[PDB]
């Protein structure tokens, strides 16, 4: 696979683990990566910023992680994302010296770069990802696709913007791809992911189904309304996300929007019904409303036993309605697209074009 | 030791690490514990609910704890703390299944109870050990004492307030120490704990020091009263702190403030002036504002390059202030006591007087 073609691997050292992808790929006559394709993968637990970053307990985890990998003597690029973010920076530090150290003292592997890459970063890669698969990349458009990745610690957000002398360098990026200037507007919002976000809102009894026993005692009376408007609060006083996106994608309209990360899992479950992988913000609403927080818990969790997220789901409809529609200002009527993770689309795939 | 008086060991399964406390104590004529003392220690990391809920993970973290505490056949309580509230609780069951068939297997250890322990029984608890460290439990007071936990996770707040009816039972508790009878309001809020919360404000410019590198690309531009209203907007939108404490409190005035937690670590830094172990919520935002928010970064961490919290104090002074002045209600001029790590107060002391 490697002697016919190039290859390059990329580490995505993530909140909950570490995920090696190795991939193929040609190079087309405008010095754009073509035909990526995923030869191999390593999955590791737990995430890099949780071990202890000594010389025992990195080498332990990078020889878990890279020692079965078929090849070698190819580049490799070790991208951390928000779970080392969280971390301070003088702590960060040791986990770097002590992986610069184990990649100088072996050959299998030319590490190019081992960094924490920023949200905008990130935001990059899952719109390069998204649009390499969606095949719209080849060609001039006429036609704007957005891209969202709903994580687990930060949300990206990334869309065409023509260059503004008047917005911060860092949430704009310039890139060359299949001979198209492109420039886009990107965003993160570092601790809006689902699960940051959630530690917030654990004890807030609109946010979960009728009876559901909250940590403190207290019981689920859900209101997806009511739970909206609390995360909304957080969205709009803390992290600032209408006043920063909503007047920039109003000038910037997105024809198409894909979102890549949670929904798929909740858009998936039994207790929702979407069509076509895609779904409204006002519908995802009424069924969460409907479905999850004016439902009595105990009978909901008797008929659906092993689903061991859906309690969550009056919280994340709620959420999700929130960052997209009370954040970013989409219409609630407007399609979103989402991308399962029956389709094993990964943000490395960006990676890959833009730097390979 | 434990010939001679009452032996009785607690877990404090929190966070970050678990720690055990096995106390002596005598009993007077109250039936209430005296003479206290903690006679062996131990702490473990990483925190319980971090681990995989196994046998040999569980097996391996209770042998690390427990193995080589020197006294044999005494009472145990392990209670788990706000790491293990964020857990799902479906998750959080595989834990105690583990941990139950673990206390079955042997006989040094009589298991009283494993259990993940609310936020208001922490509060519970918070009170009466920082009332038996400051000798105001064995007489009736006139003069009304409140605690507050400022916790990695969680925060406590804790006052006496006769029974209301009014009031959730979940958020009152009645005992009697010393003979006397005690009714106590307890109050916590999960994710509001400095930790948690960081993580949501770690990209906002207003809570760090001029020029301090955030982790989106944008530089620090601190300002203690803009952060503090960031802080507060989280605290009194998502939280309802105000809205609950607030007017309790101004019915039910405490007299003396003493704080457990992280104040200490901060009133103690070189960079902060405090005497007598206290602090008043004025003086401490606008130390923090001068001394940290409009600070120049590089010259501040170039005097005082070890100190690995430093560059958190601009958003913990506005924090602190938020939560005790714009959520609690407390005059900015009253002085809060603060207690140092070298006291070594440790809340499970009150689990000593509650349970034993
Ligand atoms: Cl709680
Ligand atoms: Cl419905
Ligand atoms: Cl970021
Ligand atoms: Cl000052
Ligand atoms: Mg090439
Ligand atoms: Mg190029
Ligand atoms: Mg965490
Ligand atoms: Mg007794
Ligand atoms: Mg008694």
């Amino acid at each position: 696979p490697c002697e016919k073609h190039s290859c390059i691997a990329v580490i995505d050292a993530g909140s909950t683990g570490s995920r090696l992808h190795i991939y193929s790929y040609d190079t087309d006559d405008t010095n754009t990566p073509i035909h990526i394709e995923e030869i191999w993968n390593k999955k590791i637990k737990p995430g890099f910023a949780s071990i202890q970053p000594n010389s025992v307990t990195i080498d332990a985890y990078l020889t878990m992680l890279l020692a079965d990998a078929p090849i070698h003597n190819i580049p490799v690029y070790f991208y951390a994302t928000a779970g080392m973010r969280l971390l301070p920076q003088s702590q960060q530090k040791k986990y770097y010296d002590e992986l610069d150290y184990w990649f100088r003292q072996q050959s299998q592997w030319q590490l190019v770069e081992a960094k924490t890459i920023t949200g905008n970063d990130e935001a990059l890669f899952d719109w390069l990802a998204v649009n390499y698969k969606l095949d719209t990349l080849k060609s001039v458009q006429n036609k704007s696709v957005g891209v969202m990745d709903m994580g687990g610690a930060s949300v990206q957000i990334v869309f065409p913007m023509p260059k503004n002398a008047e917005i911060s360098k860092h949430n704009q990026v310039e890139l060359n791809i299949y001979g198209q200037n492109i420039n886009l507007y990107v965003h993160s919002f570092l601790g809006l992911g689902q699960t940051e976000m959630s530690h917030q809102f654990l004890n807030s009894p609109s946010c979960f189904a009728n009876d559901y026993p909250l940590p403190d005692g207290e019981s689920g009376q859900g209101n997806a309304p009511s739970c909206k408007e609390e995360v909304t609060s957080l969205m709009n006083s803390v992290h600032k996300v209408n006043q920063q996106i909503q007047p920039l994608l109003a000038l910037n309209p997105v024809n198409e929007w894909y979102s890549i990360g949670g929904i798929s899992n909740l858009a998936s479950s039994q207790l929702f019904h979407f069509e076509n992988s895609e779904l409204t913000n006002q519908s995802l609403l009424q069924q969460g409303d409907n479905q999850i927080c004016h439902q009595q818990w105990d009978i909901l969790n008797g008929q659906y036993p092993d689903d061991e997220y859906l309690y969550q789901y009056c919280l994340l409809s709620s959420y999700y309605y929130a960052l997209m529609v009370d954040g970013y200002g989409i219409n609630p009527n407007q399609t979103i697209h989402y991308i399962p993770p029956e389709q094993n689309l990964d943000w490395t795939i960006g990676v890959v074009l833009h730097r390979a």
